[PDB]
């Protein structure tokens, strides 16, 4: 039995807030097991953890490229699926090391008194467009974002020209003003520090929720899905599969998606949701339309090559 705190490694500020809500305090209260919330999730500190053999993180949330170069590492816990009980949620997301249990949108943000008509993906591009831009901190969803601006279509964007992305990037490199994580960008906006950002549909609701007077769209937009995983040698694996069934269930799902604006992986989560709450997510036909889904297969091959430039491109 659990002894000792579940840890959950996730991405802080606002979504943090939300899984908190949704996942890590309704768990505390059902299985009268003590959950703690950390944050620093990502494939550096993944794998200098699991290869440390010092590992003090139970459960992690991994964005789909994170995910892939962890497997590829040998850094995960297979999923026990005797555990994990959820045939409404949709095989493919139900892998050998992981379990898709969110989707999310990385959108374009505007401030409205800095732009009243809005920005597209070819204005962020455009060194004559003036204004303190955010990118995100990986070369992951900012290549995709630099290519759909500079008129890649959503269909032809794998294999990435990263070549090109950068020479984009190159165009309003003087005008980024950071290379930030999510909640650093959510600060960013509510301090009025940035003009445009690229960032979690969820953390810009969040941020004009809390008063910042922000506006985006879902042009040259990129979804992603998040998965719940397990480090290699966690010292409580067999709790974590707990959580993770917890977790994955229709009323979490839902509870999740109530409080930002992410996007269930369970099929029975929706019908528990206001209608309007669909028009806010990627899958939305007049969304997806305008912007691609993240190919987890080209940065599971690529991430390493690419990464060793991106390094050296944002340290000028
Ligand atoms: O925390 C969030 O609201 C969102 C939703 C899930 C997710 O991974 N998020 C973070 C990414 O949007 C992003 O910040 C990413 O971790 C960095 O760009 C590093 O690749």
């Amino acid at each position: 039995h659990m002894m000792a705190d579940l840890v959950i490694s996730s991405y802080g500020g606002s979504f943090q807030d939300a899984q908190t809500k949704a996942y890590f305090d309704p768990y505390a209260k059902a299985s009268g097991v003590k959950v703690t919330g950390t944050t620093g999730t990502g494939y550096a500190k993944v794998k200098a953890m699991v290869e440390s053999g010092n590992v003090t993180w139970d459960v992690i949330s991994a964005e789909s490229p994170a995910f892939a170069s962890e497997v590829k590492d040998g850094l995960l816990e297979p999923i026990d699926y005797s555990v994990v009980k959820a045939d409404n949620v949709p095989e493919n997301f139900r892998t050998k090391y992981g379990v898709g249990y969110m989707v999310f949108g990385t959108n374009l943000a505007w401030n409205k008194d800095k732009f009243p008509n809005g920005v597209t993906p070819a204005q962020f591009f455009d060194p004559n467009v003036k204004g303190r831009r955010v990118l995100p901190s990986d070369a992951t969803y900012s290549l995709e974002f630099a290519l759909m601006g500079d008129g890649v279509k959503p269909a032809d964007l794998y294999p990435l020209d990263v070549k090109r992305a950068l020479k984009v990037i190159d165009r309003v490199k003087d005008q980024v003003i950071g290379y930030k994580g999510a909640s650093d960008i959510q600060a960013l906006m509510q301090q009025g520090e940035a003009d445009i950002v690229y960032a979690g549909t969820g953390r810009i609701k969040n941020a004009i929720k809390a008063g910042a007077n922000w506006s985006y769209s879902w042009e040259g937009a990129l979804a992603d899905t998040e998965y719940w995983a397990v480090p290699k040698g966690a010292p409580h694996a067999a709790e974590a599969m707990k959580f993770i069934n917890f977790a994955v269930q229709a009323e979490p799902q839902a509870e999740l998606t109530r409080v930002i604006a992410y996007g269930p992986t369970n099929v029975d989560a929706l019908r528990l949701l206001d209608p309007a709450v669909a028009k806010d997510l990627p899958s939305y036909p007049a969304n997806a339309k305008l912007g691609a889904v993240l190919n987890s297969k080209w940065w599971n091959d690529n991430y390493d090559a690419v990464k060793a430039e991106w390094t050296t491109y944002i340290m000028q």
